[PDB]
Parts: C-alpha cells; structure tokens; sequence
C-alpha cells in the first residue's frame, strides 16, 4: 500500500512503499496494514492510543506488521537498519492506561508480535514454570491449563484482567495479586533479537542444549532450552535481563515465567474500613503483617470509588457532573455494604495455618474503630470481593473493565507513584493526589497495591475522551502530580507515552546520570536507533531532544 | 616506590611512576604498597590468589591503593583513564577459591575499596533494610547491630564464614541461608563509579532527596538518598543494575540489602541419610516441600567428607594417599554419627505454624529407612548443627574454615556448576563428577544449596598449594568438569580467575550471541578498557583475545 498519513522521520514516500512492498514479500500482505477507530478491549486496536489524553492521532503508525515467527522479526529488523525505519513492538497492546498499541514516535511500523507469534511453548510440572510466545494472554495461558487437566497442579498469576500478554505485562514489570504478583521476578530465561537483528537468549538460556539426532539442523529460534533455562535468571556473568524491561534495547519473543503450584487451600477476604483517615492506621498495621509474611500475596486496598465504580457508572449514583463530596462518599459506602477503604488479599495453603495467618491478620486490623471482615459468600451476587476472589488465585476475569465507564467516553490514564509502607507517607501522597483531582474536577480514584516495602499507588484517572476541556485538565493534572510527587521524595513506576520524558526528568539525581549512562548503551546497540525510539525516555543520539521531547 | 615486579600491558616504567606518584600525592603514602606472601583468611592478601592452582605469582598485582573516599575513586579512575592502567576493584577480598584479590590482569593496580570506606551507612527499622559500603563485613554489620540493640528486631544473612564483605558478596550474586539468602535478589539502590569517572545510583536512587537546608552543597557521594530509594529497586525505565553483579562496569561504592525482620520463632535441624544414593529420594522429597514454603529458607545437603573436614584432617581418619572408599565413609559416617548425606534446615516463624510444617517435615523424609532427626541440642557441643544454628539465623562464625585443612598446605576450588531440583539429575550430575574426581586422584567433596527451582552445586576441590603435581591434576580437573557438565547441559554460577574464560565459552549458544552483545556494552562504558578487564570472560577491544584468553 502506498500513502500513510504520517510517514516515520527523514523517510520518502518512495523509500517507504519499497520498505513495505519489500515487507509484504516477506510476511505476505494478510499480516500487513498501512494506515491512509479506538477498538475495544475484546479488540484492541494497533495504530494509536485508545485512551486519548492528546489528540486521537497524536501517536499514530504509518501501518501495522504481524511478523508469522522469528525470522520474519529478523528479516523486518534489516529492512528497518537498511532504511533507518522506527520500530514499535507490540504483543497484545492492551497498555491502556498507558498508551496502548500507540508507538511513541509517529510514522513507526507497528509490530504486532501477538497475531502469529502464539504458542504457550512449555509447561513444565516438576519445574513448575511456563514458557511463552507475546501472544499468550493470560486467558489463553488459562485455557491451555484446562485443556491439559493441569489445574489441578499449577496456577496463574493474573493482572486485574484476562487480556494483557503473559509476557508482555512482564517487561512492563506489572503487577498481579498471588505470592507470585511481581511479575518481572518471575521470568527465567528470555529470548530476544536485538537492534542488530542477531538472537540472544539470556541466563541458563546461552547454556545451549547438548546435541541429540531428534533437534539436528533446527533454526536457533526453534532450538529447545538447556535444563537450568527457567529455573535460575542469574546464568554466569553480567545480569542483563532487566536491560530489557521498560527499555527499548530488543523485541522480546520468548520469556519463561515461574508458576506456582495449587498452594493445597485457599481462602480470600474483604476488611472494610470506615473513614477515608482509616487509610493511615491500615497502612500502619500492614506494615509487619507483610514483611513478617502474615500477608502472602499482594493485597490492595481500594478507595470505595473503584468498587462503587465495578457497579454502576457515575450517572447511577449521581447526576452530579462535579466530583463527589466527601459526604456523598459515605452514603455510597453504607449504600454497598463497604468502607471508605476497602482491604481485599488471600490465604494460601492448608487449613491449620491458614487459620493461624488468618487470625493474626483478623487480630491486627480490630484495632481499628468499625471494621467489618467478609468472606466471598457473604456478599451480593455482583461483589468485588467474588471477582478479586478468582483473582488472587490466578483466574482471568473482565468484570473490573467497568470503572473505565464511570463517565460517558470512559478513558483511564494510570499516575503511579510509589509510596513508604506507612501511613504517614500514605496519607500525605494521597492528600497531594487528591488536593489535584479536585482543582481538575475529577472524582479520585485509585488502590494501593502492597509491596514487601513499597505500595503501588494507583491514581486511576478516568476522563471522557471526547471532552477537550477535560482532557487538557488530566494533561494539567498528570504533570501538576509529577513534579509535586518528586517535590516529596517520589518518582513514578511507568507511565503512558505523553509523561515518559517528563517522568525520566524526575529521575535525574547528579545531573541525570542515569539517562545519560542509559543513551550511552541505547546507541552502542542500536546505531540507527531503530527500535522503539523514545521509550521511558531514551533516545538514540539521531533523534534531536528539542524536536523529540514533551 | 620505584620499581614493580610486574607492570600492566603497554605500559613504560616512567608512566608507572608518574602514576603511582599521582596516586601517593592524592591518597598519601600510607594507602599504597608497591609490590617489589601468602597469609591467612583474616589477613588477607590482597596481591594475589590465596589458593593458587596456578603459579603463586600468575594472577599479580602491580600496586594496592587504598581510596579513601568516594573522589579518591573518582580521581584514581580519571588517572587510570590518562595512563590507560588496568584497575582490580575489590571489597574485601575473601573471594578464596575463586581467586581471591588477584587480578585477572596481571600488572593492575588492586583498588582496596575496603581499608577505609568503611561504614555502615544506615539501618532503617520500619523499611527492614541497610546500606552498606564495600568494607563492612558479616562480622561488622553484626557487631552493629548488637551495640544498637537490634538483633532484637532485625537478622542478618550470612553466608558459610563472616569475613565476606556483605556488598562484595552480594555482586557476586553469592548465597546464604535465610529466606533472605539470595543476597543480590535482596539488593535495592545501589551507587557506582562509572569508567568514565561519573557516579550513578541505581533504581529509585535516580530519584534525588527534595532539596532542604541541611544537605545543601553536599558532594553527591555525600547525599542523603530519597525515601524509595532502598525499598523498590526497579525505579523507572531500563533496569541496569544486574550490569554490576559479575560484570565489570563499573566500581560499587555503596549498595542497600534488605533485612528481615525477626520472625518471633526459630529452630534449626539435621537430618541424616544413611546411603551414598539416598540423595535421590531426598532431593526427590525437598522438590514440592521448596517449591511450597515448608522450606522458607535456603537448606544444603552435604557430603559426609564436608563435616569431616571441619572436625579433623584427612591424616587423622586415614594414612591413605589415594582417595577414600566407599567403605571407610561408611565407617566414618556411622563414627560421627552423620549419614553419607546430611540435609540441615530451619523453620521461622510462631510455634503454631512451625509445629505444622515440620511434621509434615519429618513426615515426609520418614519414606528413606534409617532417617534420624536432630535438634542442636541432641548433638555433641563441636558439631556441625550447632554452627549452621548460627548461621540460619543471621549469626557468623569461621569454624567451617577448618575444612580447607582436609589436605596438608589447604586450598580450595569451587566447581559451581547449576542441577535441577530432581534427585536423578542431581545423582547424574553428583557420579560425572565423582568420576573425574577420582581420575584425578582426589576425593569428592560437596554441598548442593537449595534455590527454589535451582540447586547450587559446590563441588569443593581441596588441594596441596606446594604440590607441583597435584596443582596439575587439579586445573586437568577443573577443566574437565567444566566441559563434561556442559555436554551434559549444566552450567556454573561463578568461577575463578584462570576459569573464566572456559565457563563463559560454556555459554555459547548461537555463537557467542551473549558475550558479543556484553562486550558491546562494555567497550562502551569502557572505552579506554579499565575497569576489571577479563572479568567473566568480558574483554575490552584493546585486550587481545589470543593474547588474553586461557
Ligand atoms: C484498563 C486497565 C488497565 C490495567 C488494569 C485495570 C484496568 C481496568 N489493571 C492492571 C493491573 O492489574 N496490573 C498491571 O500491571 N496493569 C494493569 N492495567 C494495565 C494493562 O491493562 C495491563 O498491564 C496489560 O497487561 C498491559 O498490556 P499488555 O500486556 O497487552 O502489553 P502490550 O500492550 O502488548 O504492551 C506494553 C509494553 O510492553 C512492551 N513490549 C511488549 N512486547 C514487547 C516485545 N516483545 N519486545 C519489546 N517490548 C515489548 C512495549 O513497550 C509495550 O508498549
Ligand atoms: C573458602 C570458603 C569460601 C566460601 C565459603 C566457604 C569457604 C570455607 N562459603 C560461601 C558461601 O556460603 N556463600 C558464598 O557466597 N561464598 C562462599 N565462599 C566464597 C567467598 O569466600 C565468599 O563468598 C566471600 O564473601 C567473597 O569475598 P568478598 O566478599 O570479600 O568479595 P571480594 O573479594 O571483595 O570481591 C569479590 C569479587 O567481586 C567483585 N567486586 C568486589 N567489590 C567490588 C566493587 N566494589 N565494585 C565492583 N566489583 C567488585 C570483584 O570482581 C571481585 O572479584
Ligand atoms: C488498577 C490496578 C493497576 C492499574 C495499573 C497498573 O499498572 C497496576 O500495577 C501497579 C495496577
Ligand atoms: C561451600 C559453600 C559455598 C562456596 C562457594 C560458593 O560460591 C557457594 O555458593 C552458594 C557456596
């Protein structure tokens, strides 16, 4: 196909049709869309941002590529060196919140790594762990379980969705709520072709297997893994692996990642609390639970908007167009049967300690005045707790898509800043956040997800895409939050394609000599920057700040 | 002083003077020694290697320098840029049996990070942490803890003997036996000095402490840290630190372990295996019992000969210059009252709980005939139980020195190869080295620790330092491990000096795919190629590789 409506930086008309008349030759014209619509979930589109902060198109492909298996990614790779062409790899591109499918810079070629690339290539009982192509959602990695009987022995660890990729959540270094919830730990061995387009496998995986007549003449790619390649990260040598997470130093196309086997009992649970200033004393009380391991998980505590949020949209509890009082928050509350925060985690393993573990946690949190403690059956049908009840115990699910549609174009667009396990820190973080939603006209939501010392805090923005007023009130809202959260000692764990720079910015104790050292590595390999240029804000040394930056 | 015994690669005798007059002029006298012996484990050297398998001289420093202070590093490294002159950072320097202080390069100049830089930095109680600089030890920290009575809320983790530096150990991805026993795992922001000169902190350490009266016009090397810095590692974007563990990029001057809280109940264990090949159903047993937190922390298996060796030399159980037999292990099994294999764990945590896991401990090991179970209290007062009931709970001690003596002038050789937590693998991996053991004329010695997927195996070779010969045998030894484990798909986790080499062109799968990308980013870092040369097997451009390689 022969005019995109944004062609890539330096690049011809010509040079691109031959770019993709060559690229078609390859991957055949099915797995291939020049660009000359927002999706859905179910659906996710591949040539832009969904969730729109910035104008629809403000990050927009030239086309979209499904390569067929590694060697097409190969092969792509050197046409891209060849005419100095920005890559974008995807595996799903549910990064909703976060951008999406987008590509930071307008004009790439969207890889669509997932379409083709599929396979949940391993699951490995003694070992227990799985090995996985972009492609494998969680679902699917789900489904494949059951069609294998083997759920009875080995179990997931999901995202608050079914969707994302297994793997592609992974380098994004997401999060999931059983003892198995930081995802990027779990990885063992990972496949990856670099800028240069040659094929790496890290850790035990550059241990390659010993020979054998049944694997002889096999395309690397296609080689099996040695015994040792996702059982232990570390290999021998420099531990590269985190080089490509949140980076844009390869495209991923294998990752390993641990599964936990069935815990042999399990048990969720609802703790409501009744003041919005119960946040601090929770937080507190958290504390030793979790790092003396009384709390296994990864459990979270949920402003009463996110729930309320899974039941009914803004227009079913209020015609209000204005954020919510503080009043109306406890009505909603007591109108659900829930708090003004709300404590939802698990119990794993047999019975008799269960209960111990159990009965320290109920112990602990009775010191705080109104709590009121719930297990899945005793609540409504529609209950978060039923849904996170599958949920921290590695059962894909859709129902908390919902609290995107708490305004007419639901949008969400995630502010995640970090935060001590106290509640003094807590509270100060959250009376920041919410002093600024609240200027904004924006109702705050938003959960603390519990680290081992650290809680994800996630400012959960929902805006109507189609409100051009509003949007630019998140754009002031978003970066308004950086600066104040960096004012106060607090960066930010990932952010969306319009924040990426400014966020790195933050990161800039000794005159940014982390960016610096990071640029140094991103040119060595990548010397016509190539792949996903201006990811977390690293940019190859062809791509001008002044021009490039927000 | 004027003259070395060996210089560093194209360098003229007039450089090494004007440099090391540069380096007393910066440093003073007192923290350089121009080299123109072999000592202990408590005074260690810092020349050379300790237990050499090479010639004594081989692995050489030209000069120690002393930093005394992070801009002495600073200043010593922008010198070593001006000379191009080699630099062998060390911490410590207790690396025996991997080297010890020696440099890989003979002729460099060994940075003693450790002689004054020096303090525990902080312990943060609430955030269950410490940062620490390269020379405190296990024993330092340790003594800190207890002036400041903390041992009452905070425990260590320790490896075998407490000299190791606690950051010295950790980049080497080295191993103890908590849960916290995974010492880079347990790592968060950490500070370096580029090659280049520049210093960096890692992670949310690229987050700066908000500006306030008290630390203004401080040195950066001086800067308090934010509050994230040391309870999240991943900060935002790429995540580099792993480039600083077994790699050479850079000099580590500060770095932050986490530590567990006390869990509020402890016990340690024994229990013993009567038959050679009863480390089959063990390993077998422990696989699930792992994998499923009834083991929490990090328990070995070890050898009959290893306890032996701590209680008595090999002169004192037999006047036999071959190795032992079968039958005299027996016999020196039934004589200690061990068995042919030893499995020593601990349960933490509150008796309810502790109760329960170890009957289903016991219960679960009661399938092998013969089993005896012990607490440190059922054994004689020098045994071996009653210093890992030390050691698997955050306490150093240097009793297990005692078994480097096993052979008259004692040194030793780790062969680290990586096993499958499966007994068959662990058997096959256990008679390829028993094997070539007795070829060369030695007795097997060893312990496999156990990760949760993975099993670390020591293969202790103890051998005459003033045995020509023997010397000989060894390096055969080593050699042929390395290379019959590789044939049978496992690799080591770390290696010594002469070693390197061979283990990293172990790792050869799609042509060296792993080493070309790391050399890559260390010419880049690196350009003039200081900082550590041949570490790993990782070469800077201007080392040669037929000159270099062994
Ligand atoms: C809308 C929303 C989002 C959400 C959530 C709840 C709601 C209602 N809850 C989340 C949570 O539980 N935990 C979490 O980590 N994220 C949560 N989100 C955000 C999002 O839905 C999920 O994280 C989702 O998993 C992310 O989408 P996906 O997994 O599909 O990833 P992607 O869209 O394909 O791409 C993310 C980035 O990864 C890098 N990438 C992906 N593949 C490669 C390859 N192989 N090579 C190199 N880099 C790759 C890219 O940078 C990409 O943009
Ligand atoms: C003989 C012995 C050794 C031993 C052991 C039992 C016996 C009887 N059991 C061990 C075990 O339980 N677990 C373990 O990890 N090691 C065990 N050892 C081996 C060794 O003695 C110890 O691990 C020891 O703690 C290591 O020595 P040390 O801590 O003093 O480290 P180092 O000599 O200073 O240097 C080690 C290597 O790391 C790099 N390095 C060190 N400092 C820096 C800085 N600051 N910057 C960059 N790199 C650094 C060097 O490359 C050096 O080679
Ligand atoms: C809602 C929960 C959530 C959303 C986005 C994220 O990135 C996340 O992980 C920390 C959690
Ligand atoms: C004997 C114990 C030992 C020695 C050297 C090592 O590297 C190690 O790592 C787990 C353990």
């Amino acid at each position: 196909e022969f005019r995109p409506l944004t062609l890539p930086p330096k690049l011809s008309l010509s040079d691109f049709n031959e770019f993709i008349q060559d690229i078609i030759r390859i991957v055949g014209s099915e797995n291939v869309e020049v660009i000359s619509v927002d999706g859905s979930y179910m659906k996710p589109t591949h040539t832009h941002d969904p969730h729109h902060v910035m104008d629809q198109d403000y990050f927009l492909a030239s086309a979209i590529v499904a390569p067929r298996n590694v060697a097409d990614v190969q092969s792509i790779v050197g046409l891209a060196n060849k005419f100095s062409f920005p890559l974008w790899p995807i595996s799903i591109g549910r990064n909703s919140g976060y951008g999406g499918a987008a590509p930071r810079v307008s004009g790439s070629v969207v890889l669509d790594m997932g379409k083709n690339m599929n396979r949940v290539l391993e699951v490995n009982v003694e070992g227990a762990y799985c090995v996985v192509e972009p492609g494998v959602t969680y679902h699917d990695l789900h489904n494949y379980l059951e069609a294998n009987n083997l759920r009875d022995k080995l179990w997931l660890d999901v995202p608050d969705l079914g969707g994302g990729s297994v793997l592609g959540n992974a380098v994004e270094r997401g999060v999931g709520y059983t003892p198995y919830g930081d995802h990027w730990m779990m990885h063992s061995g990972m496949e990856v072709v670099l800028a240069n387009g040659e094929l790496l496998r890290t850790g035990m995986g550059a241990l390659p297997d010993p020979k054998r007549p049944e694997t002889m003449g096999l395309k690397p790619e296609d080689q099996p893994w040695s015994k040792i390649a996702h059982l232990f990260p570390y290999g021998f040598g420099p531990y590269i692996d985190g080089l490509f997470s949140q980076s844009n130093m390869g495209i991923v196309t294998k990752i390993g990642i641990w599964l936990m086997p069935n815990p042999r009992g399990y048990q969720s649970y609802l703790i409501t609390l009744p003041k919005d200033g119960d946040l601090k004393q929770a937080v507190d009380i958290i504390r030793p639970l979790r790092l003396g391991m009384a709390l296994q998980n990864v459990p979270t505590i949920r402003h009463i908007l996110l729930d309320a949020a899974v039941l009914g949209d803004k227009r079913s509890y209020s015609s209000r167009t204005e954020p919510l009082s503080d009043e109306e928050l406890d009505k909603i509350a007591k109108q659900l049967n829930l708090g003004r925060w709300n404590f939802y985690g698990a119990l794993y393993g047999p019975e008799p300690i269960r209960r111990v573990l159990w009965e320290t946690i109920k112990d602990a949190f009775s010191a705080i005045p109104g709590v009121k403690f719930y297990f899945p059956e005793d609540t409504p049908e529609n209950s978060v707790l039923r849904v996170r009840d599958k949920t921290m115990q590695g059962i894909p699910t859709y129902d908390e898509l919902k609290w995107i549609d708490w305004l007419p174009n639901g949008a969400h667009l995630f502010f995640s800043p970090i935060a001590k396990v106290s509640g003094e820190d807590a509270m100060m973080q959250y009376a920041v956040t919410k002093k600024r939603c609240q200027e904004a006209g924006l109702d705050y939501i938003g959960t603390f997800t519990v680290g081992m010392r650290e809680m994800h805090h996630i400012v959960c923005i929902v805006f109507n895409k189609k409100d051009l007023i509003q949007k630019r009130k998140v754009q002031w809202l978003m970066r308004t939050l950086i600066d104040d959260c960096a004012a106060n000692g607090w960066g930010e764990y990932r952010t969306h394609l319009a924040f990426m720079d400014q966020i790195m910015e933050t990161y800039n104790w000794n005159n940014s000599s982390f960016l610096r050292f990071n640029e140094v590595l991103k040119n060595a390999v990548d010397p016509n920057g190539i792949i996903a240029p201006g990811k977390s804000g690293v940019w190859p040394s062809q791509y001008s700040h002044v021009t490039w930056k927000l």
